[PDB]
DNA sequence: ATTTTGTAGCTACTTATACAAAATTCAGGAAAATTTTTCTGTATAATGGGAGCTGTCACGGATGCA
């Protein structure tokens, strides 16, 4: 019941990373945030959020595609 | 024989009214002024803590068991 440990041991069992590895990441990760503020852009004008769609982006995408670079995006950070 | 009592009386004479605006102040507002609280960044690199405590009990459990 250590707590501190009882995650500590667990946190232990993710493994660490380097630059380049985390260079495909930063990407990535910027690939997710910008889109999202689209999302806001789109949102603040409209409808308060795009928040549809693909047009939950005002970008275009396909739809499926779309959700999943955001996973891979936003994947990275977390 | 004045004096006090009078009566038949007023006029002066003064509250009383009520209003009344004028004061005359007060309160609240409004700022506005400003002071205090918040917010955000920070670029070499940095990648598991602290402690110890060590002398009843009980019981019911004790599942666990061999």
């Amino acid at each position: 019941e250590d707590s501190i440990r009882l995650y500590l041991q667990e946190i232990g069992r993710i493994r660490l990373l380097r630059a380049d590895e985390e260079i495909e990441l930063a990407r990535k990760i910027a690939d997710l945030l910008e889109l999202e503020r689209v999302r806001e852009r789109l949102s603040e004008k409209l409808e308060r959020d795009p928040r549809d769609s693909e047009w939950a982006e005002a970008v275009q995408l396909p739809l499926p595609a779309f959700r999943y670079r955001l996973h891979i995006g936003r994947r990275a950070k977390d």
